[PDB]
């Protein structure tokens, strides 16, 4: 008897120990696109040294071209309107901005901010459905009201930022239509492995697509979320493809490895360690998925799936 | 007929401009005592050369071992049990925090917290009435949730700090009670000269203390409200004693210099400029107050006197 599965350790932490009690600065809006923009039209660069891999190791490009996905971090409304101008250059079908944030987030006087507790778990254990609720109660809370706008710098603390008496508010869903993309809430924790929760919804989402659909995934950094729904999404459309390639390119492309590697954090970021290893067996997990049920046409969802075949440390 | 007299300068700023925004830090508690802590028994010292005086000038120290005043800076309940301990080392009569703060101010956790808007300003234009309202509502709320409490870095805003799930609130008056001090509040506002409704509340407070009353006066800092009030103490209670001699002395034993000087602010802190003018000329015109009504007991108020009388830029 388990109390939490693996793929489920964050709900074994405490939400009250997590709070949100700031209006981070999601971007400063100075560059011309959002950090960490990427396609899966781009060209492979070197792995990053700290996931000790063969960077002579060739993965195959297979479906790459088809795929037509991308992922960045947060952004500004001017930022997303050049994503989205550049994505429609590569497409005729819908452009999605897929959000993958689970904490409350939105825009003060066109500012990118966020409801940032510690560790970014302000909505942790919150449903969908609470969080989306707790976002556009903040949201509309902020109106006509003076708030403290931050970045954070030492320590995950706010450092400087400015103060501003807000006379417009939008939630992202506003500021993507505006850009032109459709828009896709997947109310995913930030640092851990995505919810049986939050695949269902996607692969639920993923098969209405149409066949020329383009997916712009995001999260805060541009990171951890994003790359994991990038790699689930190569691997359910380029099923032939092996795992090692998959999880090479799109690490390759600009996103995190998801592959086995030796973690190494800071002292103060130790709490992180269990986290990674458990995203690195999920993500073997999820193909494995994939594998089993692609050929009846997922007939049983991934939930469902996972519980009568759990991951193991 | 003019809009704003002199002394009621800051009436024409606008208090929505300034509404608060962080628990700022009052005090680090590092130290035993309160900063600028000083008594009307200590010696004098040399003045600061900013004030550009005399410092061969031997001020008369005429009623000062009778006036039995203090002041300092805010500070953690720890630090208030040590003022009180050393002030009734000299006294036997009731000892009183006297809160010059308008802003509201608590204790969290213990730690002095006051709810910071630019210059301070939270509570601007606010009756004392309601400044309190604003304060006990504020407490109140913090207990039990989440509270992000930093101490003023560069330009005034937050810098690192720490964040707390709150499980005690406190009031200053509780926290005065506690240290065997009583306690008198007059709201008056950060960086200007008090209003003629704190005065004339100043007034009638002082009207009934006991003869051996020892007052200690307080803000945030200890400098410029806490010198003010000392000052008009000062004045009220040793009359024969010249304007030059009272502004030195106050000085002298670590309080702000009251009397014209060169008055240098940098560009942005150039908005204090005529506060300090206007403060330098009310003080010329508490003492004529002081000198014009005390043969009759003031029967007549302060704010009314000064109505009939304004002061000169």
């Amino acid at each position: 008897t388990v109390t939490e599965p693996v793929g489920s350790y964050a709900r074994a932490e405490r939400p009250q120990d997590f709070e949100g009690f700031v209006w981070r600065l999601d971007n400063d809006g100075k560059e011309a696109l959002p950090r960490n923009f990427r396609t899966s039209a781009d060209a492979l660069r070197a792995p990053e040294k700290k996931f000790h891999l063969d960077a002579a190791y060739v993965p195959s490009r297979e479906g790459m071209d088809a795929l037509h996905i991308s992922g960045s971090s947060a952004f500004t409304p001017a930022q997303l309107k050049n994503v989205a101008a550049k994505l429609r250059e590569k497409t005729a079908g819908p452009i999605y901005d897929v959000d993958l944030r689970q904490e409350s987030h939105g825009y003060l006087d066109g500012i990118p901010v966020s409801w940032y507790g510690e560790r970014d778990w302000a909505n942790l254990g919150k449903s969908q459905h609470e969080a989306l609720a707790d976002e556009r109660h903040r949201l509309h809370a902020a109106l006509h009201k003076t708030v403290y706008i931050a970045p954070l710098g030492k320590h995950k603390l706010p450092e400087g930022g400015e103060v501003r008496r807000v006379q417009k508010v939008q939630t992202e869903q506003e500021v993507a239509e505006a850009a032109g993309m459709r828009y896709f809430r997947i109310a995913a924790t930030d640092h851990v492995w995505p919810t049986p929760e939050n695949i269902d919804r996607f692969l639920a989402f993923y098969r209405t697509l149409p066949q020329d659909a383009w997916l712009h995934f995001h999260c805060e950094a541009g990171v951890g979320r994003t790359t994991a729904f990038m790699v689930m999404t190569d691997m359910l459309k380029n099923p032939s493809v092996s795992l090692k390639d998959i999880l090479y390119r799109q690490h390759e492309i600009g996103g995190f490895y998801y592959g086995e590697f030796p973690i190494k954090t800071k002292d103060k970021d130790s709490w992180k360690t269990k986290y990674y290893r458990e995203k690195i067996v999920m993500i073997e997990q999820f193909y494995r998925y994939v594998q089993e049920n692609r050929a009846d046409g997922y007939q049983t969802p991934w939930s469902v799936w996972l519980k009568s075949h759990p991951a193991k440390a």
